[PDB]
């Protein structure tokens, strides 16, 4: 999962179903690199 | 107003009817921390 495939939108205390997970930025390896 | 759903073309100087204002990257505050 990533964010140039997905996007950040309200929070996790409404949605039904929803999963704990991470979701990999691809910014992330260039920002910690 | 964001990057991920705005794009980089032109330039203040040619469309008619721009206003001044600012656009929040969604990179902008990972570049900025
Ligand atoms: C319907 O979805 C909820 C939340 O995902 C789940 O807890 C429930 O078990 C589901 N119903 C059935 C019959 O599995
Ligand atoms: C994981 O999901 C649960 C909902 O099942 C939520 O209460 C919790 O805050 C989430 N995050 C964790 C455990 O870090």
């Amino acid at each position: 999962i990533t964010t140039d495939n997905t996007f950040v939108s309200g929070n996790c205390d409404v949605v039904i179903g929803i999963v704990n997970n991470t979701v990999y930025d691809p910014l992330q390896p260039e920002l910690d690199s």
